[PDB]
């Protein structure tokens, strides 16, 4: 697939969720687009109010802008579900080929895939949106948060990079596993399946958790 | 989806394999384009060496234009079975749902889906071409060439609409049911699953049976 919209809103949500905020070389990193393409896409986004800039080179979608990406992410993450429960493809390479078949998901596709597997997250744990493009609070936090000590389940993994997906599953850093913080001194460092796993920063970034209970 | 490329080879493959050609107007029935846009695009394939004129008014696929669209229709069929195996959308739906998914399906999706479920056949029994085009032959004929008392089985439904599937579904017209022509005067009459049904001509002429054995 070549970029659209869609693409550029996805990412730009993930990028606040992730760091707080997108740069047009971050999404031009991402996307495999041009910068001065992304300034186009970008701008025509704030003109539209579904973007607007936070301070210099610094940007978040609106609320609504947030509500469209959410319609799109419905059909993102069903696709993500039906492409790992159906037919297995790989927990960390789901959200690259979800890609393909997103944009064509109609609400039959999308509604009979929740009910046949009965979910209501994608594999990494992001909710699944509905159709109008809203999505239950949900009461996480990140994991950079927590005191050593603290004790928490793995909620869902914000930011869905190769890299990053590719880490958690080697070391099953996965959505419901139970964890502990060991430290947090450079690195995250867990307790997980009686295992010692540290977390560097740019990976612990990226995941929620819940605080017991 | 809004129409493609894909979907004009599509529908001209299967009106040729249905009625022996394509008419502008029969594409503009199906695809819901106006006639005009066909006619752009009919000459677009044409000046493409993918179509070719038979007669006034009358076209069809070149031998590379049939390929292509046999690249294109390994993504179809195997979203069928993706959709119709792993989620239930029904057998005489399948062929529209198929329609948002299709563009994107990759490689790896298509393969996956191939090996997971074990099939070389949409649910209609179509075969699915390999990546570079080609299809195996297969050894079957129209079910409106058989004699009174010929035995067959139903091999493939080339033709997809929704009155035609709709009533092959509602009669156990399948692929794979064992099925002996009653009759051919005005309709074809068979015999099927012990009960006799008359199938006009407009539906009979999308069927094709192997002859036993
Ligand atoms: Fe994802
Ligand atoms: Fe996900
Ligand atoms: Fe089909
Ligand atoms: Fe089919």
């Amino acid at each position: 697939r070549s970029v659209t919209e869609e693409d550029y809103l996805k990412i730009i949500q993930e990028l606040v969720l992730y760091k707080g905020y997108a740069t047009l070389a971050d999404i031009s990193r991402s996307l495999n687009v041009k910068r001065q393409s992304v300034r186009d896409e970008i701008n025509h986004l704030i003109s539209l109010s579904m973007a607007e800039k936070i301070e210099r080179g610094k940007y978040r979608l609106t609320p609504s802008g947030d509500r469209e990406a959410n319609r799109f992410l419905r059909k993102h993450r069903t696709a993500e579900i039906l492409l790992s429960r159906c037919i297995g493809i790989p927990w960390e390479r789901v959200d690259e080929e979800a890609m393909g078949i997103e944009h064509g998901m109609t609400e039959e596709i999308i509604q009979r895939t929740i009910e046949r597997f009965g979910v209501d997250r994608c594999p990494h744990g992001n909710p699944i949106p509905d159709p109008e493009g809203n999505v239950e609070p949900v009461a996480d936090v990140r994991i950079t948060s927590l005191l050593p000590d603290s004790t928490a389940r793995i909620s869902r993994i914000v930011y869905e990079t190769d890299d990053i997906l590719h880490f958690l599953a080697l070391n099953g850093l996965i959505p419901g596993k139970d964890i502990k913080i060991e430290s947090v001194k450079d690195t995250v460092r867990v307790l997980v399946d009686g295992r010692s796993i540290e977390i560097p920063t740019d990976i612990a970034m990226a995941i929620m958790v819940t605080v017991d209970d």
